[PDB]
């Protein structure tokens, strides 16, 4: 017996119960008709959605091994069953475990890297000279580089036409992946794939970044010395040669290229966007900026670069960084899991290959944990005491076996960089803080911020 749900129409399915502009809201809406676990057929594809902290945790922490799979995402057939994110293969487990180990070994190291990078952000920011600018392609360079150094020991100038091109692709794709047409293409790929439409643009872009990353991996291989692995890409290559004789294969050149692409855009566009929501948020609530400045000055001074150990000393900063991520629910629907082996969830049988959706926004907007969850309120992570307060509901990276791999670097990237930009700059909205609308402009894959420009006016 499957989890409850709407009666599915022929072919179409339960797509009338779905608003493509905004799926998560549809989930929320269905959650209140059928409770915490429900069944949806979209296309022929049959999915199970969990809504709310109890249901989502159970899914992600209790049935780790059962909901191990990764639902398919047709935009990314280019990536499927390879790398990590889109790997629903027998390949998945080890190439993840290895990169995760490697990301660890490059991270103790990570602090310095972000710190080094910050230098350039500030430089690029002063250069705007208190004028209006679109930050999308200023602030995004920082995560990009940080990852570029881990990935290819490569550094970019904030004006390399290729660099900017890669960022544009990441933005174009995130943008596009959160719009209706791709939501539908996501679930009816065979019907739509050869019809015209922006699904074609996404594919073209996925292919462009894969090609580029591909070339870099070949460059690496052609020059690889296995004693001196220069970066991540290297560490992978040496595993690829370590077993050229092994009959059955784990690392193929493609395999690596996908793995690398995965962290490349992953490390870049998630943190860039989050940072950009942060900045916009902070311009809505100038009094929070002011409070934050006070702390930076009190605890770090107007000079010394922010460090990880200052976080324990700064609870307003901390909480802000948290609420930023909680409020904006970047991956509001989580990334799609698949049921691996025939499974019993609460009452219900969940067949094999079922797309399991453990919805994050439903966790992040608990109106018990976070009273007025719809409001941006640092207090959500503060206790009446003024110190930091941790929430078990803070899971915008998810949890369990597919927990975001770049979490540590994400977390650090946000706090440090944000810290930096505020330490040296005040934020200027070009519209009244009263007229700033924080609502995403698209909701699918991700939650996407209004385009906006701003001024940064120095503090030294
Ligand atoms: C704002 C920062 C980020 C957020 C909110 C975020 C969120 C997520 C979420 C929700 C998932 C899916 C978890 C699931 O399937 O249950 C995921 C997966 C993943 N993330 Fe992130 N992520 C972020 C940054 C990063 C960064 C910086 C990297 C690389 C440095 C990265 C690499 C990955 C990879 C490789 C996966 C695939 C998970 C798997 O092994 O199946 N992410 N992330
Ligand atoms: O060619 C390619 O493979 C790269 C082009 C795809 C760029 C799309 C960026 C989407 C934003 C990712 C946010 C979701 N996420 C991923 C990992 N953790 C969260």
């Amino acid at each position: 017996k499957l989890p409850p749900g709407p009666f599915p129409l022929p072919i179409i399915g339960n797509l009338f119960q779905l608003e493509l502009k905004n799926i998560p809201k549809s989930f929320t809406r269905l959650a209140q008709r059928f409770g915490p676990v429900f069944t949806l057929y979209v296309g022929s594809q049959r999915m199970v959605v969990m809504h709310g902290y109890k249901a989502v945790k159970e899914a992600l922490l209790d049935y780790k091994d059962e909901f191990s799979g990764r639902g398919d995402l047709p935009a990314f057939h280019a990536h499927r069953d390879r790398g990590i994110i889109f790997n629903n293969g027998p390949t998945w487990k080890d190439i993840r475990r290895f990169s995760l180990t490697t990301l660890r070994n490059y991270g103790m190291g990570n602090e310095s890297r972000i710190q080094r990078e910050a230098h350039f952000l500030l430089e690029a920011l002063r250069k705007t000279q208190g004028q209006p600018f679109d930050p999308t392609f200023l602030i995004g360079c920082a995560p990009c580089n940080v990852i570029a150094d881990i990935l290819f020991r490569k550094h970019f100038d904030y004006n390399d036409e290729k660099f900017l091109r890669l960022m544009y692709l990441f933005n174009e794709n995130f943008h596009l992946l959160s719009t209706p047409w791709l939501q539908l293409y996501n679930n009816f790929p065979s019907f739509l794939h050869y019809l015209p439409g922006s699904h074609r643009k996404v594919i073209k872009n996925v292919a462009e970044v894969k090609e580029y990353v591909s070339e870099r991996v070949k460059e690496h291989h052609q020059s690889l010395d296995p004693n001196c692995p220069r970066d991540l890409t290297d560490c992978l290559l040496v595993e690829m040669e370590k077993e050229k004789h092994s009959a059955e294969r784990l690392y193929t050149m493609d395999g690596i290229t996908v793995t690398v692409a995965d962290l490349f855009f992953a490390g870049t566009e998630t943190t860039s966007t989050t940072l950009r929501y942060g900045l916009l948020i902070l311009m809505k609530y100038p009094e929070i900026e002011e409070k934050l400045h006070e702390e930076i000055d009190r605890v770090i001074g107007p000079s010394r670069i922010p460090a990880i150990k200052d976080r324990q000393e700064m609870p307003y900063m901390d909480a802000v960084v948290h609420e930023i991520q909680r409020f904006i629910t970047l991956v509001p629907s989580n990334l799609p899991h698949e049921a691996t082996r025939d499974t019993i969830f609460r009452g219900y049988l969940i067949p094999k290959g079922t797309v399991v959706v453990p919805t994050l926004d439903s966790v992040l907007y608990d109106n018990q944990e976070f009273p007025d969850p719809e409001k941006f309120k640092p207090e959500h992570f503060l206790n009446e005491n003024g110190k930091f307060k941790y929430s078990d509901y803070f899971k915008p990276f998810s949890t369990g076996k597919r927990v975001c791999a770049g979490e540590g670097l994400a977390r650090m990237e946000l706090f440090l960089l944000l810290c930096a930009i505020l330490q040296h700059f005040n934020l200027k909205p070009l519209v009244d803080p009263k007229d700033i609308d924080l609502s995403p402009i698209h909701i699918g894959f991700g939650c996407i911020p209004p385009r906006y420009k701003l001024c940064v006016i120095p503090r030294s």
